Parts: structure tokens; sequence; C-alpha cells
């Protein structure tokens, strides 16, 4: 398959998640995503075939996970934007204020501002801390998904929101909206991985 970001996956036939970012670890191809989203080398697939498997995760505390594929996959410098791409030209941290959009199977394409840093998410598996608040709407599916600045800085991993009763944030304004990601950087050292950018 063709790995871009913002693109769905599935866990153990099971759960669906977004992908965050196209990486590699040496010759081994992978992506980063969510560490909500799987378990220790749970199987993922994408168009109802096995592409590789999780690798590593750290969910609670952090939110971080990055899957390792075969060599059959294509990693690709993009995150989805409707039909189109973004492509991923870095990963340099956008400051509070900034805007900055994110991308994710159920809810697609969406953009807003970074309104905070340090978050805390006290999801009920346990905290989250450390998290990057935006306003972008968003909603279940979207975990794992690309946050992503429209000059192509890559700044993390959807994480969770305050998901409305339909499900997501995107039926009120973004004043009211609290959505978090996880920051790239520390995953990408974490895991001595390397973006793949174009």
């Amino acid at each position: 398959a063709n790995i871009v970001g913002g693109i769905e996956y599935s866990i153990n036939n099971a759960s669906l998640c977004s992908v965050g970012f196209s990486v590699t670890r040496g010759a081994t191809k992978g992506f980063v995503t969510a560490g909500h989203c799987g378990t220790v080398n749970a199987t993922a697939r994408i168009g109802g075939a096995v592409v590789g498997t999780f690798a590593a995760r750290v969910f609670p505390g952090n939110d971080r996970a990055w899957v390792s594929l075969t060599s059959a996959q294509t990693l690709l410098p993009r995150v989805a934007n409707g039909s189109s791409f973004v492509t991923v030209r870095g990963s340099t941290e956008a400051a509070v204020g900034a805007a900055v959009c994110r991308s994710g199977r159920t809810t697609g394409y969406q953009c807003g501002t970074i309104t905070a840093k340090n978050v805390t998410a006290n999801y009920a598996e346990g905290a989250v801390r450390g998290l990057t608040q935006g306003n972008a709407c968003m909603g279940r599916g979207d975990s794992g998904g690309s946050w992503i600045t429209s000059a192509g800085q890559a700044q993390g991993v959807m994480s969770g929101g305050n998901v409305q009763s339909n499900g997501n944030n995107c039926g009120i304004p973004a004043s009211q909206r609290s959505s978090l990601f996880e920051r790239l950087q520390p995953i990408l050292s974490q895991y001595g991985l390397s973006l793949v950018t174009g």
C-alpha cells in the first residue's frame, strides 16, 4: 500500500485509526501513529491487506507508537488533503498562535490554530501529559492522524479531543474545541526514526 498521512488502517481486524507520518528506522520502513491505537506487535491492515505490526508504543503517560512495515509498502512524504496532498517538508515545531491542520479518516482534513502546549488528557486508561492543543476539529477514528502546518512542517499525531455527542467537535465553534496531539519530535528521537520528506 501507499503510506500517506491521514489514511485509514485497522488494528487486529478491529479498531480503526489514521496514519501519522511515513518514517524509516535504518533500512526498516514504518509510520508513526497514536499509542492507544494498538499493542506490541499487533497487526495493521490497509485495503484489507497486512502491511506491518506495532513495533513499539507508550500509552498512557504519553500517546505514541510506530508501525514497522514490510518492504512491500511504499513510503511517501505526504498527508491527505481531500483527494490531494500536503508535502511533508520537515518537523519544525510551530509556536502557540500558529495555524495548523490535521488529517484523519473520520473528519478528513481540518484546520485551526495552536491554543496551548503541555496540556493534560485524563483518558479512561490514565493521564497523558505534555500534549499540544489546537482548535481544528476532529472525531472518533482520527486518532493517530497527522497534524501538519500548511507550510509542510509535521507537528505530531492525533491523541484525543472533547468529543461531543455525535462523535466529533466540528459541530461546536473553535472557541470550545480542545483537540490534542502528541508532539512528533519526542516520538522520532525515542524510536530513532527519520521523517520521510519531499
